[PDB]
């Protein structure tokens, strides 16, 4: 009649792991930045990006139930995008392959507005395979790293599939270079890309047991 000794009860613990899932939208490309050129004129290009379907897989660690980390990646396959006065109208610049490289750790902090969401920050590499860029001879890019900061919230709706929206930004400049034979052109283009992660998650525990 009465009750006593409960079931255990299991949903955080320091340790856990939860695969995060979701699609990332990065947005950038606003125009070239050429600071000389032996032709002597000082004209403008135009970078362009292929709109298609994409997804990206993170993973999540519990350690803390005030705080957790989070690591994006992606093996995303080889696109091909502009980014050139003349080459531009082509549509055929620069194609190589995509390596999102994000690892940031996510921290609830004071709120008044309605949502209370999160916010994280980390290391961010964006990385790519040459392959072929630049309108050149095989041209390829320098590409780039530094501390990007996370912006969203994580919870579970439903049951085995929880629910994940944050958004990634880090302002940064790429490089670009490379050339067979002779002097590759090496350039620079500064640009605020935004990615938008969206999508759900699944939680797990370990498997090894403690005493």
């Amino acid at each position: 009649m009465n009750e006593n000794y409960p079931a255990k009860s299991a949903g955080y613990n320091q340790g856990d792991w939860v695969a995060s899932f979701n699609f990332s939208k990065v947005y950038v490309g606003e125009e070239l930045g050429d600071l000389n050129v032996g032709g002597g004129a000082l004209p403008n290009a135009d970078v362009s990006i292929g709109n298609d379907t994409t997804l990206t897989f993170d993973i999540a660690y519990f350690v803390s139930s005030n705080i957790a980390v989070d690591f994006f990646v992606g093996v995303p396959a080889r696109a091909k995008f502009q980014g050139e006065k003349s080459i531009s109208s082509l549509g055929r610049v620069s194609e190589v392959d995509y390596g999102p490289a994000i690892l940031s750790l996510q921290y609830h902090y004071d709120s008044f507005e309605r949502l209370y969401p999160y916010v994280g920050v980390g290391v961010g590499r964006v990385l790519f395979f040459d392959k072929t860029d630049g309108a050149l001879s095989s041209f390829d890019i320098k590409d780039k790293w530094a501390p990007a900061f996370q912006v969203g919230l994580r919870y579970d709706l439903g049951n085995s599939w929880m629910l994940n929206s944050d958004v990634r930004y880090i302002p940064f400049k790429t490089d670009v270079t490379g050339t067979l034979g002779p002097v590759p052109v090496s350039t620079k283009i500064e640009v605020d890309p935004f990615i938008l992660s969206l999508g759900a998650s699944y939680v797990f525990k370990l498997a090894a047991a403690l005493e």
